[PDB]
């Protein structure tokens, strides 16, 4: 998934 970091994230 994309917990966060980098940039915009949902899950």
């Amino acid at each position: 998934c994309k917990f966060f970091x980098a940039t915009y994230t949902s899950c």
